[PDB]
């Protein structure tokens, strides 16, 4: 009575899937050394990473310090949502203002503010000077209070007019760039360069640190104005939009609309809704494990699709619900769909060693997301303690993020050398795998 | 000389089968939240469960206390056969009379009975009042002896005429329902409501507990008269019928005709025989692992087929006899046959975690049976002891049945959310699996 | 230039094979209870076993005591070749004469022999009487010296004429059978019945033990004259024939021409040679693992083919030489060839539990051979000691052979019940397997 | 727009590969005993081995003592490159001059040299005599200083003219062979036989040791002039040629141009370049794991191809880069290509037991290379120490190379017996494998 009414019944057991340990990458003809290989990857025009790594949006993984360390390495951190909306937008603000933060949109105080406000702004952003203007209306620059002024201030409750030295200031015009500022800073022997207009109105501030961080971290992943990229997690809930609004106002570069099952009508509706209010916002949506789910999220408006159901190290999804797809099959199936739209995928979960990362990228993902490999690095949230004669996060202490990133990227370049891939696109398009038994694993 | 005489020889090694750890369920488009999902399942018109769980017919698993706890949770207990016929029918009687038990067919005493008979009836059924009638012939209600009367009785050997307070009784008519009784009980401030006819003849009794248990356990699996469902195990033996007769007279809702190999002529004959004497009796017959065995038991008259040979945790069948079928293949093969007849299957054995249960239902079973997951819960038979600083059953103590059921059902709803299944029928019909290697398990 | 010159190169990796843990037997419709099932199997007209078990021809497994215990259970022992030719033929002689041994071909002494010769013959055969005749020429019976005569003899160096009581003897005629003898023994109240002809010439002896052992072991595997069956191992070497000659003269029922690689021209030549000198001798030849090797040994004249290369528990063949075939594939491939000739196969090696035995028979073997499962039973060679608070063979002590056989056969009957097999032929012809993953094993 | 533009994408997961534990060799008809089997193998006309074993070019495996022990056993050692060019050529020189070293191109001293130079030459080569000539121009033999002369010399700083006994010397002509020399040495009762021309000019030296070593090691792998074969590792680097030049001048028999990824344009260019400068030099090039890489190295001019990426015991290649091919598939795929050119392959890495070696040769390699199986033998580099009550290399001490070689070759002959292979060519061409599950491994 119905065409192939028994089709769904008969296909129950047909699909097979492969995980990382089921395969190896086959060496191919290579003209390129691992060090000359390119690890850059573009998630979109406004998200351009210099290494294909994202730190997960978990409370044991990414807050502002992690997001800053990641972007400095060329990757992207995703600030977790296990805090209030204001706290999350503030975390975003700290990443965006870490460097090149106040060049076009400076903070400032009047002489009538207390030295407390200076300590607050310098503590909050880790910027060592606060411009001072005559009043909040004209905003004419009368001076600056710096970390060096604070050396001599005992009580902080006093007016800034009291403590402010009236000294000859060096200013530069609006539009002064970093490399120009570096010369002006070198010339007059100063660490701070307020930018003003023709009327003496403060438009901006450049610091020696804005210049030093460019040198210290040449691989930083930055926006068009030179500020570190940052993402932020958002749940699918009634208040998602309120949360997104505050993040966008804090100048977040991407939101991750994250849920256990991305293939639900609620998630699709939420992406449609966020896409409509914000045509240009980078929307990473997940989590999905099928070609059909990938197509639905893309057509709802997601521009990055996040892949993985069940592979996560601490996910009970497989044991409790019986649900999952082996991660390489999931990445490959989703990338097969997403390729047709020009849409990149993130491989989220189940990565143990750098080799797994190489495999995930070779199976078609543009980028991998790591929680557990990053949870013990120094910049992750949570305190250090010594307990077993061992330093711990309160999980084994891994040291600075940079050491872990360096090993991951080293592994990736090696893998790329073997596969003859000069860049990640060639790797996704061309790399071949060979399947092996469990005996082939040992 | 014979058509395909070598066919049986050549097919020896052809079949493959899959067990729980060989597969995962694939997420599908979902419009439905895990909490709004329906876990109800119908085994037949007279057996309707509110969660798809049955407690096994083993002496370490199910006696009256377990059967009562299970049915209260919405499932079904199967009283084991490792006791005498009278003991088993009595166990059945206790479950059926746990609540709403005496509404149409009350127990009663005369004034000439001893208070011992009252203690016995109240102990046996956990019902706190015993109606008293003038004589066994007219059965005219003269009073009631309750748990509160017993507070003041020291010696129990005395006549009930001595101890019975002559007090104004409140009675209601035959056909009074629970929700009516609740109002009458509230109004006159009483805990017991004998039901009588126009001549004062006792027809029944309702208690506040009959009303309270409906509220306390809104998911109870009950018969048409509001009594807890119960099953009972029967062996295939010469005295099976004698045993079945007593169980049916005790108002059992199903019998499980249980044997190691259900595919034997003796079992088929026994089902034919029981079906013939009792056209309406629910007959669960097992155990089978093939489509052919399923068809034979169905045509013999079984209305539920029990599936599993060798997967049971304590079965030596695989090691000793070399025999078995991987449980998901068994469930699927049997359900493929049983679907054609509109007959449900029970997946019996080999379930470790809730995920396995989700998989068994997704492979086509209507219901799973669990022995070992239930053997340590409080309501299972056997005493508590402390031994290793650990509470034990004399096996690790799992606490109340309700805690274990809550985790199982939580896992099931999650799995159903992932698969987009609003109800168990959709799950059986539509859920897809993906096969994975042993590396995909880790 | 050559037809398919690359065929051998391209087929290198094509074959797959299965071992015991790769499969389970599928239950089939059964009309037959495990206890009414027949476990008999015929290796040839002159070798008919009552259980399908053979004890291996290893020095830690089978000497006369083991061979006797095995045949009593219905199986066959194979006396190992790690002794001299005379020692091996003597071991064979002890098995054949264990019961019904001296009925047609008696030992005897004259009065001039010492009591030492009586002790020797009674010790050697465990027969408690020695017939005495007047001289080696007439062989006329003058009396008998028994275990009871020995009670009173202190010095054994004396002439038998001295110690022999002249007492009225009861004799029976030649051709007297056991059941007749039992009545004559009961009637005259005696334990020994010499058989003589019309002239008083000793032809034979029957003892109460010949009669008692028939009752004690109703399943004994016996030859046409009522003596226990026994086999013996022979190597392929220059002196094989000399060894075979002595075994045949000792009335061995089978020889096992045993070598690591049975598929060699030397083995085939040796079978051809032994077949030619002894047209009726049972020749078990091995070891082979392929259909082609099975055909070659059969056409060389072997009437039983022994199967297994590498599965043996203590074989290093797989690790050292890299060689082997998974045992069930080997059994099946060899049985496929051997079936065409009406030739039975023995599955030798790799059996751990009774389930494996059921599987080997279901894959087509008529009989399984066990070394390591038997090496600790009481009747195996080697002394008992207590060492770790544990009794040991000098390997864990398993107790009497009968206990191990009873568990094996119990497992076999169960398996046969499940498969609906009334006899081993039906099992070989009809049993089906299902393949499972390593996850299906756990 | 492009023919099969999606082909590379769709083939990603198609290949399967097998490692040693995935398979066993199938026994085949055999006419040949393991001891009469030939284990010889030809890598080229100028490299002819008597056992198919090469010791790896690692600093924990092969220096001069190892290379000498290996060639004496019939195999080939590869001197590692983790030393300077001069040190490596010197190591090569010691192997080539170990025996038959000075027959055509002798070292010599004048009377004006110190006894220090004699000690040096005798220490360096382990040759117990140094010819002495009148001057470096005529090179007329005036005498010889031997190990026996040194017994009486206390101070070594003295002129050789002082210490040299003027004694009647026995000389033989140029072209005198070893077997001739043996007779002359026996006849005149001497241990040293200088070879001279008609004018008394030293052309050469034969020692009793040159003769004794032929007897002691009848299986030595030697060049055309009777000197032990030796190989040497070279990296692909700017100074490779400078290194190769010195090795060729030291009369190396092969170079191994060794790199992690042999399939790179740099390696191919380097082979082309070395092939062009040295048309006759044996070039072993690696490492490759594919048919395409094998063809490229062969056409670049390599005459031996080395196979294996990732199987090496201490390689992190699989875990770190995610790259590799299961070793038997790699050997088979490469041998399939190399067969077409008449080119042999070396199976490098992943060999644990002798069985694995048999499998690698049966999959098509002419020879296996072993690092880790040899790293603890006595002749490997590094000191002995006792630490845990255990002798160690500073890794468990394996004793003399000869003991390990004897077990490997024993395993190989056994495997060859089973496969019916009289020689390694037949094994490569004809041996068949059977695939097994992980359950078939246990
Ligand atoms: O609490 C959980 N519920 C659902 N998914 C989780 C949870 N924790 C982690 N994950 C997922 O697993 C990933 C972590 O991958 P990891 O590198 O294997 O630990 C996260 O980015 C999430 O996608
Ligand atoms: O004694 C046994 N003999 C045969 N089957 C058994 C026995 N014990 C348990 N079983 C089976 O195994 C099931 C228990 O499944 P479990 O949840 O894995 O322990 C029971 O419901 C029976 O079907
Ligand atoms: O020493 C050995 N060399 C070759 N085959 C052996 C040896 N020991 C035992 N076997 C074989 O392995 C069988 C024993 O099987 P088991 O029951 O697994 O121990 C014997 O009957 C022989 O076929
Ligand atoms: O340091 C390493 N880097 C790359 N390859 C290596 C290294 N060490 C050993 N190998 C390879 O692994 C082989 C050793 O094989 P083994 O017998 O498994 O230890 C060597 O001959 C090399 O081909």
């Amino acid at each position: 009575l119905y065409f192939q009414s028994n089709a769904m019944w008969e296909s129950k057991f047909v699909k097979e899937g492969l995980t990382f340990d089921d395969v190896l990458l086959v060496p191919a003809k290579s003209d390129v050394l691992p060090r000359e290989v390119s690890v850059k990857t573009v998630l979109s025009e406004s998200l351009q990473l210099n290494i294909p790594l994202i730190s997960a949006g978990m409370d044991t993984v990414t807050e502002a310090d992690m997001a800053i360390a990641m972007a400095r390495q060329g990757g992207l951190g995703i600030i977790h949502k296990n805090m209030s909306i204001e706290q999350q937008a503030e975390q975003v603000d700290k990443v965006k203002r870490s460097e090149s933060g106040v060049i076009s949109d400076p903070f400032f105080l009047t002489p009538e503010h207390q030295v407390y406000d200076a300590e607050h702004l310098m503590g909050k952003y880790r910027i060592s000077g606060v411009p001072v203007v005559n009043n909040l209306d004209e905003r004419k620059l009368v001076g600056i209070i710096t970390n060096r002024d604070m050396r001599f201030i005992q009580d902080y409750s006093i007016k800034i007019s009291d403590v402010m030295t009236k000294e000859q200031l060096i200013t530069a015009p609006v539009g002064t760039t970093l490399s120009e500022a570096e010369k002006i800073l070198q010339k007059y022997k100063i660490e701070k360069l307020p930018l003003v207009d023709n009327n003496g109105v403060l438009q901006g501030l450049i610091t020696i640190k804005d210049i030093e961080k460019v040198i210290e971290f040449p691989n930083s992943a930055k926006d068009k104005q030179g500020r570190l990229l940052v993402g932020a997690a958002v749940g699918v809930t009634a208040d998602a939009m309120t949360r997104i609004d505050a993040l966008v106002k804090a100048s977040v570069d991407a939101i991750v609309l994250d849920t256990a099952h991305g293939h639900s009508q609620g998630v699709i509706d939420k992406v449609k809704e966020v896409r409509a209010k914000y045509p240009s916002l980078n929307i990473i949506a997940g989590n999905v494990a099928t070609a059909e789910a990938t197509k639905a999220l893309i057509e709802a408006g997601a521009n990055v699709v996040k892949v993985g159901i069940g592979p996560g190290s601490i996910c009970t999804t497989r044991v409790v619900a019986g649900v999952g797809v082996p991660q390489l099959t999931a990445v490959y199936d989703c990338a097969t769909e997403a390729r047709k739209h020009g849409i990149p995928v993130i491989a989220d979960g189940g990565i143990k060693y750098s080799g797994d990362m190489v495999k995930a990228l070779a199976a078609g993902a543009h980028v991998v997301m790591l929680g557990s490999m990053f949870a013990g690095v120094a910049e992750s949230p949570g305190e250090t303690e010594i307990y077993q004669g061992r330093q711990f996060k309160v999980v084994p202490y891994k040291g600075p993020l940079a050491d872990t990133v360096h090993q991951l990227v080293g592994g990736l370049r090696a893998g790329m050398g073997y596969c003859g891939a000069q860049d990640l696109e060639f790797l996704r398009e061309n790399a071949q795998f060979i399947r092996m038994s469990g005996a082939g694993l040992l």
